[PDB]
Protein backbone atom coordinates (compact mmCIF):
# COMPACT_ATOMS: atom_id res chain seq x y z
CA UNK A 1 0.00 0.00 0.00
CA UNK A 2 0.91 3.62 0.09
CA UNK A 3 0.09 6.58 2.47
CA UNK A 4 -2.01 9.40 0.96
CA UNK A 5 -0.71 12.63 -0.07
CA UNK A 6 -3.80 14.45 -1.08
CA UNK A 7 -3.52 18.37 0.38
CA UNK A 8 -6.68 18.05 3.03
CA UNK A 9 -7.35 21.18 5.07
CA UNK A 10 -9.91 19.98 7.10
CA UNK A 11 -12.28 20.85 9.66
CA UNK A 12 -9.61 23.44 11.44
CA UNK A 13 -7.70 25.08 8.48
CA UNK A 14 -4.16 23.10 8.74
CA UNK A 15 -1.63 23.56 6.51
CA UNK A 16 2.35 24.66 6.56
CA UNK A 17 4.42 26.97 6.50
CA UNK A 18 7.94 27.63 5.94
CA UNK A 19 10.41 30.11 6.22
CA UNK A 20 12.06 32.71 3.46
CA UNK A 21 15.91 31.43 4.26
CA UNK A 22 17.63 31.97 0.73
CA UNK A 23 19.61 30.57 -1.32
CA UNK A 24 23.23 31.67 -0.37
CA UNK A 25 25.59 29.12 -0.66
CA UNK A 26 26.02 29.02 3.69
CA UNK A 27 22.20 27.89 3.50
CA UNK A 28 21.51 24.87 5.46
CA UNK A 29 17.67 24.78 4.80
CA UNK A 30 15.35 26.70 2.61
CA UNK A 31 12.08 25.88 0.63
CA UNK A 32 10.92 26.60 -2.74
CA UNK A 33 7.51 27.40 -3.28
CA UNK A 34 7.91 26.97 -6.98
CA UNK A 35 9.04 23.66 -6.75
CA UNK A 36 6.95 22.65 -3.09
CA UNK A 37 10.48 21.60 -2.02
CA UNK A 38 12.42 21.90 0.87
CA UNK A 39 16.69 21.65 0.33
CA UNK A 40 18.47 20.75 3.26
CA UNK A 41 21.91 19.83 4.89
CA UNK A 42 22.09 16.25 6.59
CA UNK A 43 20.98 16.30 9.91
CA UNK A 44 20.50 19.79 10.53
CA UNK A 45 17.23 21.98 11.43
CA UNK A 46 14.28 21.72 9.12
CA UNK A 47 11.59 24.47 10.84
CA UNK A 48 8.41 23.69 9.39
CA UNK A 49 5.18 25.43 10.85
CA UNK A 50 1.82 24.41 11.11
CA UNK A 51 -1.06 27.03 10.71
CA UNK A 52 -4.97 26.41 11.30
CA UNK A 53 -7.84 28.60 11.22
CA UNK A 54 -9.64 27.11 13.98
CA UNK A 55 -8.15 25.36 17.45
CA UNK A 56 -8.21 21.46 17.70
CA UNK A 57 -9.14 19.29 20.57
CA UNK A 58 -6.64 18.81 23.39
CA UNK A 59 -4.82 15.36 21.99
CA UNK A 60 -4.74 16.31 18.66
CA UNK A 61 -1.27 15.19 17.05
CA UNK A 62 0.99 16.38 14.19
CA UNK A 63 2.59 13.16 12.20
CA UNK A 64 5.57 13.16 9.84
CA UNK A 65 6.74 10.56 7.26
CA UNK A 66 8.24 10.01 4.01
CA UNK A 67 7.24 8.11 0.76
CA UNK A 68 9.57 7.92 -2.70
CA UNK A 69 7.58 10.21 -5.04
CA UNK A 70 8.27 8.38 -8.27
CA UNK A 71 5.38 5.68 -8.55
CA UNK A 72 7.47 2.55 -9.17
CA UNK A 73 9.23 3.16 -6.14
CA UNK A 74 6.24 4.42 -3.90
CA UNK A 75 5.93 0.68 -2.30
CA UNK A 76 8.81 1.19 -0.78
CA UNK A 77 9.79 2.12 2.48
CA UNK A 78 11.91 5.23 2.91
CA UNK A 79 14.67 4.22 5.79
CA UNK A 80 18.07 5.11 6.12
CA UNK A 81 20.73 3.66 3.99
CA UNK A 82 22.75 0.91 5.44
CA UNK A 83 25.76 2.79 6.54
CA UNK A 84 23.46 5.77 8.27
CA UNK A 85 21.70 2.74 10.15
CA UNK A 86 24.51 1.69 12.10
CA UNK A 87 26.74 5.06 12.50
CA UNK A 88 25.06 4.93 16.54
CA UNK A 89 24.53 8.64 16.01
CA UNK A 90 20.64 8.42 17.89
CA UNK A 91 19.32 10.85 19.92
CA UNK A 92 18.02 8.64 22.33
CA UNK A 93 14.58 8.44 21.35
CA UNK A 94 14.71 7.60 17.03
CA UNK A 95 15.69 4.02 16.22
CA UNK A 96 18.83 4.82 13.74
CA UNK A 97 16.78 3.42 10.99
CA UNK A 98 14.88 6.25 10.71
CA UNK A 99 14.80 9.15 8.51
CA UNK A 100 12.87 11.67 9.93
CA UNK A 101 13.53 12.92 13.45
CA UNK A 102 11.85 15.31 15.68
CA UNK A 103 14.31 18.09 16.93
CA UNK A 104 14.32 18.84 20.92
CA UNK A 105 10.87 17.79 21.81
CA UNK A 106 10.40 15.08 24.28
CA UNK A 107 6.99 14.24 23.80
CA UNK A 108 7.97 12.91 20.04
CA UNK A 109 7.02 9.21 19.23
CA UNK A 110 8.36 6.88 17.38
CA UNK A 111 6.58 4.41 14.57
CA UNK A 112 7.47 1.36 13.15
CA UNK A 113 4.09 0.37 11.49
CA UNK A 114 2.99 -3.32 12.74
CA UNK A 115 1.16 -3.80 9.11
CA UNK A 116 3.19 -1.30 6.80
CA UNK A 117 6.32 -1.23 8.21
CA UNK A 118 6.41 2.24 7.45
CA UNK A 119 8.25 4.87 9.88
CA UNK A 120 6.66 7.66 11.12
CA UNK A 121 7.37 10.63 13.85
CA UNK A 122 4.25 12.03 15.69
CA UNK A 123 4.16 14.69 18.55
CA UNK A 124 1.46 16.77 20.48
CA UNK A 125 0.32 18.94 18.59
CA UNK A 126 0.44 22.33 20.51
CA UNK A 127 -0.82 25.83 20.28
CA UNK A 128 1.59 28.88 19.66
CA UNK A 129 4.02 30.24 22.29
CA UNK A 130 2.11 33.64 23.52
CA UNK A 131 3.22 36.07 21.03
CA UNK A 132 3.52 33.87 17.98
CA UNK A 133 1.50 33.23 15.52
CA UNK A 134 2.03 29.90 14.77
CA UNK A 135 3.60 26.13 16.21
CA UNK A 136 6.85 25.34 14.64
CA UNK A 137 7.93 21.86 13.89
CA UNK A 138 12.20 21.37 14.34
CA UNK A 139 12.83 18.09 11.70
CA UNK A 140 16.06 16.51 11.00
CA UNK A 141 16.69 14.38 8.01
CA UNK A 142 19.11 11.78 8.82
CA UNK A 143 20.47 10.76 5.63
CA UNK A 144 21.47 12.28 1.98
CA UNK A 145 19.28 11.82 -0.66
CA UNK A 146 22.20 10.15 -3.05
CA UNK A 147 23.16 7.47 -0.19
CA UNK A 148 23.95 4.61 -1.98
CA UNK A 149 21.59 1.49 -0.93
CA UNK A 150 19.30 4.07 0.32
CA UNK A 151 17.37 6.78 -1.04
CA UNK A 152 20.33 6.27 -3.78
CA UNK A 153 19.41 9.32 -5.16
CA UNK A 154 15.49 9.13 -5.51
CA UNK A 155 13.52 11.89 -4.67
CA UNK A 156 10.81 11.78 -1.38
CA UNK A 157 7.86 13.57 0.11
CA UNK A 158 7.22 14.46 3.28
CA UNK A 159 3.49 14.04 4.34
CA UNK A 160 2.74 16.01 7.66
CA UNK A 161 -0.77 14.65 8.96
CA UNK A 162 -2.93 15.99 11.21
CA UNK A 163 -4.46 13.62 13.64
CA UNK A 164 -6.70 13.06 16.37
CA UNK A 165 -6.07 11.02 19.05
CA UNK A 166 -6.79 8.05 17.76
CA UNK A 167 -5.26 8.21 14.79
CA UNK A 168 -7.69 9.55 12.40
CA UNK A 169 -7.39 12.18 9.50
CA UNK A 170 -7.55 16.07 10.41
CA UNK A 171 -5.77 17.21 7.62
CA UNK A 172 -3.05 16.49 5.28
CA UNK A 173 -0.28 18.88 3.53
CA UNK A 174 2.91 17.53 2.14
CA UNK A 175 6.59 18.65 0.29
CA UNK A 176 9.16 17.59 -1.71
CA UNK A 177 13.05 16.84 0.17
CA UNK A 178 15.92 17.00 -1.37
CA UNK A 179 18.99 16.26 1.48
CA UNK A 180 22.34 17.25 -0.20
CA UNK A 181 25.54 19.24 0.18
CA UNK A 182 24.41 22.49 -1.00
CA UNK A 183 20.61 23.68 -0.50
CA UNK A 184 21.25 27.06 -1.78
CA UNK A 185 22.70 26.40 -5.06
CA UNK A 186 20.69 23.02 -5.40
CA UNK A 187 17.45 25.19 -4.96
CA UNK A 188 18.60 27.84 -7.08
CA UNK A 189 19.62 24.86 -10.47
CA UNK A 190 16.10 23.45 -9.92
CA UNK A 191 14.56 26.59 -9.78
CA UNK A 192 16.41 27.72 -13.12
CA UNK A 193 15.87 24.29 -14.74
CA UNK A 194 11.68 24.97 -13.81
CA UNK A 195 11.44 28.36 -15.63
CA UNK A 196 13.52 26.90 -18.55
C1 LIG B 1 -1.42 23.85 14.59
C2 LIG B 1 -0.79 24.79 15.65
N1 LIG B 1 -1.74 25.76 16.12
C3 LIG B 1 -1.97 27.00 15.61
C4 LIG B 1 -1.39 27.67 14.51
C5 LIG B 1 -1.84 28.97 14.18
C6 LIG B 1 -2.85 29.61 14.94
C7 LIG B 1 -3.32 30.98 14.59
N2 LIG B 1 -2.42 32.03 15.09
C8 LIG B 1 -2.83 33.39 14.69
C9 LIG B 1 -3.43 28.93 16.04
C10 LIG B 1 -2.98 27.63 16.36
C11 LIG B 1 -3.35 26.73 17.36
C12 LIG B 1 -4.30 26.79 18.40
C13 LIG B 1 -4.42 25.66 19.26
C14 LIG B 1 -3.62 24.51 19.08
BR1 LIG B 1 -3.75 23.02 20.19
C15 LIG B 1 -2.69 24.48 18.02
C16 LIG B 1 -2.56 25.59 17.18
ZN1 LIG C 1 22.70 7.51 4.45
Amino acid sequence: SVPSQKTYQGSYGFRLGFLHSGTAKSVTCTYSPALNKLFCQLAKTCPVQLWVDSTPPPGTRVRAMAIYKQSQHMTEVVRRCPHHERCSDSDGLAPPQHLIRVEGNLRAEYLDDRNTFRHSVVVPCEPPEVGSDCTTIHYNYMCYSSCMGGMNRRPILTIITLEDSSGNLLGRDSFEVRVCACPGRDRRTEEENLRK
